[PDB]
């Protein structure tokens, strides 16, 4: 019955492009959403989004990133934070057969799927694609690009599920702590941030269009005026290690990952049904008898959406309703990318005994009457917090993390 | 620890649309590439491809069809007949928690990626695009279209790990049965064939382009006149199950998941290590009392790969080499469908007692001597088979089935 700890994080983000940065931000409400002029010459109806304010050029070894697509550069960079938040040395997980890996993307690299038709199409046919598009925009991209360089020797492979991606990458890294298989998993992701992905979500009128004039006003998760969520890329990665190989190397340990839920809705493709969102929460919570202090919704700022899971959280607490607060009003929806990242601001918050909050709330939907929706950041000491993550296609998946005693 | 077994199976293939047609072409050492016209015009050097020969107009419900992509929709394909032939109904699978669905594919769906930009593009913008790109283009695509109209209610989630994707998903699915979450998990995943993706490989000399002329002889696994392999679409689906579940409802089963190897080497970014491979292989055999019999190999007919397994094998069984056929010399690439596909290969063979011929090896490769490589239909009484299935990334999976025994 082994416990997963998590010893290390790494992130890069809307609102941060290192654990500090990222929270100042949530401590101070600080949105990550600008306008994007590539949106609007796309010739899309949104104009918003949550981009990684870094230049990338140059962080990483010339024969290693020409094989990355941002996702995996993204998650790159974030995986070698993590290492160095958790006191890795290179022979602590390196050619170790009992270290692994298991990141994904939602989407892969749409970009560089469009560029490899586009060149092909052109007058230099092949010539003009390069032998580099393969490992960019396959879907394992993020796992790939980063077991090879990081000489991972144990599990390596992406798990895949939309907005539910990371989360899903989390605990399965924590079965594999579980099932004895590995001491330690990178977990998380990573998403690329272009025009090609988005006008798929605008196309089906999933994002915000009405606030271009006021980018960081558009994502209001809760609002009763919300329109759609704001698109976002980014990465990010925590190592999940077995406890007692933690201990033993005297790491320090954020908290344990008490809890794993993972179900299906089998209901509709790209809204949720709810009754799945109560399966996954009560799952995480079997055998997690301490309260749930504090709850990073998903809530991506959609009109059904937010108040679905907001039933769903009501299902399962009751008159036992957590402190709740969705991060995705600053930081925008990553994609593939938010359950990691958003399991780091709940780990940051657990961290500094802080709730981060939930902006842009000018009219409290009706359906949210009566909840703990915390709206300015509030300092309390946390114990368990509990994270979830829903995607298209009704998978969900919940990650419930609680700290450790002395 | 649980027992897992396959109490059912599906297919799409170059090679066949069913159990029924795979079989006779298997042991007929029939071939399934041929001349792609589209391939041809798109530019590409390599004209051959294992197309799937079926006209799926219909075959799927209007309201449930339009939000895949072929990768989804050949994996759709396999799970009805996965269902059908494991005697499952609605009633016993559908709104089940204990039944979940683990199916991916090795890079989502390029062709829509690249009909929506080429939409979007377009004058008419995101009315042409359309509100199903989404589905369609996300890596998740062939788990999300399939757990929703088939009412999955436990797991539903993509592993995706380029050559080794539906391997991962067959290995995953049996960790969950083993966990005791699942007693039943729908696994393998789809890929589509399209120039849009395939020009990817050739663009990095991956393809076989020397045949163009004779397509049923482009793809010849260990012959020394190989060039790279032949791409190939298709689905594939098994019904991993829990060993009383399955004995309880008087289940045929084909055979019991004895073995999951899951490895990385750490090494290159397209070109395997061998040593990841070795480690994989010993792994999936850890505690198996019996002899592998037959190994259906990952071979796709490239110089330095069908080689350097090979080596991991001589290293793995020294002097008691297994049977080997390297079944894609007649099927082809199916990149992530590959994994699924080539377990229900192995799993026709052990239920038919049979060994498929590794065709079109009109001289041996020199590196091959001293192994027992069946370039035959063969009749023999196999008890314990394996299957091994590597990806780029150095992303190693292997699988090791076994004729039942309480
Ligand atoms: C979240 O579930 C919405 C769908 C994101 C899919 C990944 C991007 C193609
Ligand atoms: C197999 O490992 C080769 C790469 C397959 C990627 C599929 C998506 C482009
Ligand atoms: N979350
Ligand atoms: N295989």
């Amino acid at each position: 019955m082994k416990r997963a700890v998590i010893t290390g994080l790494g992130i890069v983000s809307s609102i941060g492009n290192n654990q500090q940065e990222v929270l100042a931000s949530l401590r101070e409400g600080r949105s990550g959403i600008t306008f994007s002029q590539e949106l609007k010459d796309s010739g899309m109806r949104s104009h918003v989004w949550g981009n990684v304010k870094l230049d990338t050029t140059g962080l990483i070894d010339r024969k290693v990133v020409r094989f990355m697509s941002d996702a995996s550069i993204y998650a790159f960079l974030s995986m070698e934070q993590a290492i160095a938040d958790a006191g890795l040395s290179p022979e602590a997980y390196q050619n170790n057969p009992r270290v692994g890996l298991i990141a994904g993307s939602g989407g892969g690299s749409p970009r560089f799927q469009v560029f490899g038709a586009d060149a092909m199409r052109g007058p230099r046919g092949l010539k003009a694609v390069g032998p580099y598009v393969v490992t960019k925009a396959m879907a394992s991209g993020v796992s790939a690009c980063l077991a090879t360089p990081f000489k991972i020797h144990g599990v390596n492979y992406s798990i895949s599920s939309a907005c539910a991606t990371s989360a899903h990458c989390i605990g399965n890294a924590v079965e594999q702590i579980q099932l004895g298989k590995q001491d330690i998993v990178f977990a998380g992701g990573g998403e690329e941030l272009c025009w090609e992905m988005a006008c798929e979500f605008d196309a089906m009128g999933a994002l915000s269009t009405k606030y271009n004039d006021t980018p960081e006003k558009a994502s209001r998760t809760y609002d009763a005026h919300r329109d759609g969520f704001v698109i976002a890329g980014g990465g990010g990665m925590v190592v999940v290690e077995e406890l007692e190989h933690a201990l033993a190397r005297g790491a320090h340990i954020y908290a344990e990952i008490v809890g794993y839920g993972a179900t299906s809705d089998g209901a509709d493709m790209v809204a949720p049904s709810g009754e799945g969102a109560v399966r996954c929460m009560k799952m995480a919570m079997h055998g997690v008898d301490t309260p749930i202090d504090y709850l990073n919704s998903h809530g991506t700022s959609t009109p059904v959406g937010d108040v679905k899971e907001l039933a769903a959280i009501r299902e399962v607490f009751g008159d036992k309703s957590p402190a709740i607060s969705a991060t995705k009003a600053m930081t925008g929806h990553s994609l593939g990318a938010a359950g990691v990242q958003e399991a780091i601001y709940s780990l940051l918050m657990l961290e500094h005994g802080f709730i981060a909050p939930s902006i842009n709330i000018e009219e409290l939907d009706e359906q949210a009457a009566g909840l703990n929706i915390v709206t300015e950041t509030t300092d309390r000491e946390l114990t368990t917090v509990m994270s979830n993550s829903f995607g298209f296609g009704g998978t969900n998946a919940t990650l419930v993390m609680r700290k450790l005693k002395d």
